[PDB]
């Protein structure tokens, strides 16, 4: 159970930017349904009145908490990947336009999953800004917690991959447009009961052999890192 306080750019805090540049849902329950339109930006996905400008190169940083600033970000149980997409903001999320710019799953040095490292940055985690087509954009960011994957959502609704989904309006202002944004998955479709990473036994199966939902990092990414950029508390 998280949700997205805010953003940093290139180590900047941007403020507060629940319903105001985050597309927010009212509280942090995960979505479950794959072919939910909730897959797309979450239950309230609905145009907000800021997007956050940034320029081809920055570090945008996605700041989550549970249920303050900067406490225990999410719970120790939720082990599982994180992912960040973008798509024009003109699709509002629909159609094949999400394109993959992160991903993390499991670290096998430091044997933890992407989850642990998030609450050790303070909820932060980030991706470089790429050259693609100045203009109006939403940044999907995604934990996957796999604490009851064992089973599916479509068989058994009060279990299943848990989904915290935040969509970020972001205006690119300073972008030669030297790596065009090419095609993208649907969200909701990308995942499906089949799909690698979304059935998962964390209990029983090495999390070495876990492999993370497709689509691929798109080579055009720059991206990026789970690791705390800002310290909240200095506010
Ligand atoms: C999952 O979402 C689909 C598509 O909106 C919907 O038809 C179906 O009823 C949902 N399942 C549950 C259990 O709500
Ligand atoms: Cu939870």
């Amino acid at each position: 159970h998280t949700l997205v306080w805010g953003v940093w750019v290139n180590g900047v805090d941007q403020g507060d930017g629940r319903n105001i540049y985050i597309r927010s849902p009212p509280n942090n329950n995960p979505v479950k349904n794959l072919t939910s339109p909730d897959m797309t930006c979450n239950v309230d996905n609905r145009v907000v009145p800021k997007s956050v400008p940034v320029n081809a190169g920055d570090t945008l940083t996605f700041e989550w908490y549970h249920n303050t600033r900067d406490d225990d970000i999410i719970a120790s149980s939720h082990h599982g990947p994180i992912a960040v997409y973008i798509a024009p903001a003109a699709s509002n999320g629909q159609g094949n336009v999400w394109v993959k710019l992160f991903e993390d799953a499991y670290n096998v040095t430091n044997s933890t999953w992407a989850v642990d490292r998030l609450i050790t940055a303070h909820g932060q985690h980030s991706v470089v800004v790429p050259h693609v087509a100045p203009g109006d954009y939403l940044f999907r960011a995604e934990i996957i917690a796999l604490h009851e994957a064992d089973s599916l959502y479509s068989q058994n609704p009060i279990r299943g991959a848990q989904f915290y989904i935040s969509c970020a309006q972001i205006t690119i202002n300073s972008s030669d447009d030297s790596t065009p944004l090419p095609a993208g998955v649907p969200f909701p479709g990308a995942y499906t009961d089949s799909t690698p990473g979304i059935q998962f036994n964390i209990y029983t199966t090495p999390a070495t052999s876990y492999v993370a939902p497709p689509p691929s990092v798109w080579s055009g990414a720059l991206g990026g890192s789970i690791a705390q950029v800002g310290d909240a508390s200095l506010e």
